[PDB]
């Protein structure tokens, strides 16, 4: 199956999900002198302050932050998005080193790794349905470089020693995603795609401008997770992000000047 190794990774997925070399994936390159702004944007309505968490996984490419989703609770909405979109989960994409880890880039800048915010539009009522539609999910990326540790982030980094490994889960309640976003909500925004398998062109991305920072020990211990299972031969979860896709027929806009 697929992952992010020299005989499966991202250079191989188009043959199982042929979509891989599709008209609109993910992530791209972010050429920030023809982003153009564009005054018809909003700004992005972040809405989590009752976002409930319950569980953070270790799906064998990544680990998911889980929200319970099955009412309006932590929503996303403005920006250049139409309707109600709401918190699924989250994750991180990171690299070996400080280096490489981010899935977009900015003028080809690789940061450390990127944080993805996945909500799915409400007009579609469950993910599944929504990931069907070319409006499904709205995504809201966040880059992460290291420097100052992120404390809202420290939750999260110590939960990991107890998912180790592929399928491992823990309870993860009242965890506030608030504390992962910086300051500034300025943004680009263009149309693409999931960045795992399958692949699929559903989504409005909404990619934050301003870093957070993490630090070092921080980014240390994602890269303690494990790729394999329990008792398998251990292979470090780094490096699980998917390089720029063409943009092909695509504009990137900017949400600020
Ligand atoms: O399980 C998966 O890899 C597919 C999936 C599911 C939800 C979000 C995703 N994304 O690219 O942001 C991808
Ligand atoms: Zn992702």
């Amino acid at each position: 199956h697929w992952g992010y190794g020299k005989h499966n990774g991202p250079e191989h997925w188009h043959k199982d999900f042929p979509i891989a070399k599709g008209e609109r994936q993910s992530p791209v390159d972010i050429d920030t002198h023809t982003a153009k702004y564009d005054p018809s944007l909003k700004p992005l309505s972040v809405s989590y302050d009752q976002a409930t968490s319950l569980r953070i996984l270790n799906n064998g490419h990544a680990f998911n932050v889980e929200f319970d989703d099955s009412q309006d609770k932590a929503v996303l909405k403005g920006g250049p998005l139409d309707g109600t979109y709401r918190l699924i989960q989250f994750h991180f994409h990171w690299g070996s080193l400080d280096g490489q880890g981010s899935e977009h880039t900015v003028d080809k800048k690789k940061y450390a790794a990127e944080l993805h915010l996945v909500h799915w539009n409400t007009k579609y009522g469950d993910f599944g349905k929504a990931v069907q539609q070319p409006d499904g999910l709205a995504v809201l990326g966040i880059f992460l470089k290291v420097g100052s540790a992120k404390p809202g982030l420290q939750k999260v980094v110590d939960v990991l020693d107890s998912i180790k490994t592929k399928g491992k889960s823990a309870d993860f309640t009242n965890f506030d995603p608030r504390g992962l976003l910086p300051e500034s909500l300025d943004y680009w925004t263009y149309p693409g795609s999931l960045t795992t398998p399958p692949l699929l062109e559903c989504v409005t991305w909404i990619v934050l401008k301003e870093p957070i920072s993490v630090s070092s020990e921080q980014v240390l211990k994602f890269r303690k997770l494990n790729f394999n299972g329990e008792g398998e031969p251990e292979e470090l979860m780094v490096d699980n992000w998917r390089p720029a896709q063409p943009l092909k027929n695509r504009q990137i806009k900017a949400s600020f000047k």
